[PDB]
């Protein structure tokens, strides 16, 4: 245990509702709340893309179809979709620019493709999820508010999930390469589990900030010489600071390389 008296600690820090899940792919388990549902966040978008993959395995979709948008559609946080209101991107530029850079108009633009967030449940159950949830676009997801089920996942779900679609069955080959890749160029959540986390080892991660305190990180890691590891991390319910809640989430994350 102890990483259990970090995370209790943590709750009784921060005023804090903490949810960890961690995969060993192994025959290992633990976790911490993790049958409780936490807000996804940005997090989700790792299982927007994930479902976009899957349909173009079924030939159902196209990565290098261009959707071009307009300005009314751009929501807060374009970094990369604003500088391509004239010529537009394509599906796999928009894939790259939600996990790369958390890009909150590529999110809704393929929550778009998909069908909309109750699509994405379809597919999630489609892959043996029976709790995760997407209601609502960017950046109403974000929301929060105590006692809400949507946009939610719980811990052992997501992590499971992540493992259906990075390492399972439930996606090709190449969607998992592409997918893992995108990971592994993450660049909005370097302190919460990358910073600690030793030299040599690769993480791929999607981290997400939200409403009512929340703060939210999924990971695949592979230590060296070791089958990857997939980790689920969310804090909620906190009046903290980006400051205390990022710091509790790295603290949690290097409690589990231990």
């Amino acid at each position: 245990p102890e990483t259990l008296v970090t995370v209790r600690r943590i709750e009784a820090q921060l005023g804090a509702r903490v949810g960890v899940a961690v995969l060993d792919t192994g025959r290992s388990w633990e976790g911490y709340r993790a049958d409780e549902r936490f807000p996804m966040a940005s997090t989700f978008k790792v299982l927007a893309c994930g479902a976009l993959l899957s349909r173009v395995d079924a030939g159902q979709e196209d990565l290098d179809r261009r959707i071009r948008y307009t300005q009314d559609e751009l929501v807060t946080y374009s970094p990369v979709t604003e500088k391509h209101l004239d010529d537009g991107m394509t599906l796999r530029a928009l894939c790259e620019a939600t996990i790369t850079t958390s890009d909150n108009t590529a999110a809704n633009l393929i929550l778009e493709a998909l069908g909309g967030p109750k699509a994405l449940t379809r597919f999630l159950r489609a892959i043996g999820d029976p709790v995760t949830r997407l209601d609502r676009w960017e950046t109403a997801l974000n929301e929060a508010t105590p006692g809400d089920v949507r946009d939610t996942t719980t811990p052992r779900a997501m992590a499971a999930t992540l493992r259906t679609l990075l390492l399972g069955d439930a996606l090709t080959p190449a969607s998992r390469q592409q997918l893992i890749a995108w990971l592994e160029a993450n660049q909005v959540g370097g302190p919460l589990l990358r910073a600690g986390l030793p030299a040599g080892w690769r993480i791929g991660d999607k981290t997400g900030a939200g409403g009512r305190g929340t703060r939210g990180i999924v990971a695949i890691v592979w230590p060296p010489g070791r089958a990857p590891l997939i980790a689920a991390v969310y804090l909620t319910e906190s009046e903290a600071s980006m400051d205390e809640r990022n710091a509790a989430i790295a603290e949690i994350g290097a409690a589990l390389v231990k």
